[PDB]
């Protein structure tokens, strides 16, 4: 387990998904 990197790829569907360190995931990790 780890976090996913900001502006690295996570996955979808995003409700719960692999968690980005900057929080937001929408295919790519971002911030919102």
């Amino acid at each position: 387990d780890d976090c996913i990197k900001p502006y690295g790829f996570c996955s979808l569907p995003i409700l719960k998904n692999g968690l980005c360190c900057s929080g937001a995931c929408v295919g790519v990790c971002a911030d919102l």
